[PDB]
C-alpha cells in the first residue's frame, strides 16, 4: 500500500525560456526538497546534499549527487537525456533500473549562477513520483527564493510538509 498526492500535470510546470545548458554545468546545492514522496522528518531531518551536472560531447548531462550517510560519501549516477525542448531532459539506460517506466525532467526556472528550480517526475513499479528541487549554487539563498520555492510547491499541489530544507554541511558536498 502507498498513498501518493498526484503528481501534477505538466500544465503548471514552466520551462525556463532559452535554457543554457552549457551554463547549467557544475555543482548545485540541494536547498530545497519537495515532492509526494519527501517527508518532513525531524527525528533525523535531512542532511544537504550537492549534485554536479557535467555535459559531454553529445549534450547529455553524466549528472553526479554526492551525499553523506554512513560516515560516509555516496556518489549515485545517472545520464540525462535531452529531452522534447531545452532545460527538459529523459533518464538515459532506464532498463538499468529495476521497476523503472518513465523519467521526466523539467528545469522550471534558473539565472544559472545564484539558483535554479527543477522539476522531477517518475514512474517506479507503476507508482508516480515527482519532485521539485531548489538549486542553490551557494548553500544558503535568499528568503524571498524559498517562499517562491514554497509558493511552486504548493501550486503543484504539495502540503508544507512535504517540502524541506535540507540543513547545510560540510562533509563530501565541499568540494
Ligand atoms: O521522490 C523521489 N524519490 C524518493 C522515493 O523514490 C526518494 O526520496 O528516494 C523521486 C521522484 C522523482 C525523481 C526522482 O529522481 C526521485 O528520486
Ligand atoms: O534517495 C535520494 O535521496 C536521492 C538522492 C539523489 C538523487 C536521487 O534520485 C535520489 O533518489
Ligand atoms: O531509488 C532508486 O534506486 C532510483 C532509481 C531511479 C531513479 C531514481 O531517482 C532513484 O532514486
Ligand atoms: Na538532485
Amino acid at each position: 500500500t502507498s498513498d501518493l498526492i498526484p503528481a501534477p500535470p505538466l500544465s503548471k510546470v514552466p520551462l525556463q525560456q532559452n535554457f543554457q545548458d552549457n551554463q547549467f554545468q557544475g555543482k548545485w546545492y540541494v536547498v530545497g526538497l519537495a515532492g509526494n514522496a519527501i517527508l518532513r522528518e525531524d527525528k533525523d531531518p535531512q542532511k544537504m546534499y550537492a549534485t554536479i551536472y557535467e555535459l559531454k560531447e553529445d549534450k547529455s548531462y553524466n549528472v553526479t549527487s554526492v551525499l553523506f550517510r554512513k560516515k560516509k560519501c555516496d556518489y549515485w549516477i545517472r545520464t540525462f537525456v535531452p529531452g522534447s525542448q531545452p532545460g527538459e531532459f529523459t533518464l538515459g539506460n532506464i532498463k538499468s533500473y529495476p521497476g523503472l517506466t518513465s523519467y521526466l525532467v523539467r528545469v522550471v526556472s534558473t539565472n544559472y549562477n545564484q539558483h535554479a528550480m527543477v522539476f522531477f517526475k517518475k514512474v517506479s513499479q507503476n507508482r508516480e513520483y515527482f519532485k521539485i528541487t531548489l538549486y542553490g549554487r551557494t548553500k544558503e539563498l535568499t528568503s524571498e527564493l524559498k517562499e517562491n520555492f514554497i509558493r511552486f510547491s504548493k501550486s503543484l499541489g504539495l502540503p508544507e510538509n512535504h517540502i524541506v530544507f535540507p540543513v547545510p554541511i560540510d562533509q563530501c558536498i565541499d568540494g
